[PDB]
């Protein structure tokens, strides 16, 4: 069973998922959020360095999944 990943998850007033971006360790405190192409969860703009909304054709990966890209990407 998952012992971890129980946190970084808060419920909103309406019951929405408050994502705690594992990049900064902040929840949505009122920022624009961006989701990964490999993972399901959402990160924030300042954490990853988003200047403006990136293309959808582009596959965007957080510092976590960028590390999966690693160096040697085969995609
Ligand atoms: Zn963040
Ligand atoms: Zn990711």
């Amino acid at each position: 069973g998952s012992h971890m990943a129980m946190a970084y998850v808060i419920r909103d007033e309406w019951g929405n998922q408050i994502w705690i971006c594992p990049g900064c360790n902040k929840p949505d405190d009122g920022s624009p959020m961006i989701g990964c192409d490999d993972c399901d969860d959402w990160y924030h703009w300042p954490c990853v360095g988003i200047m403006a909304a990136p293309p959808e054709e582009m596959q965007w990966f957080c510092p976590k999944c960028a590390n999966k890209i690693k160096k040697d990407k085969k995609h």
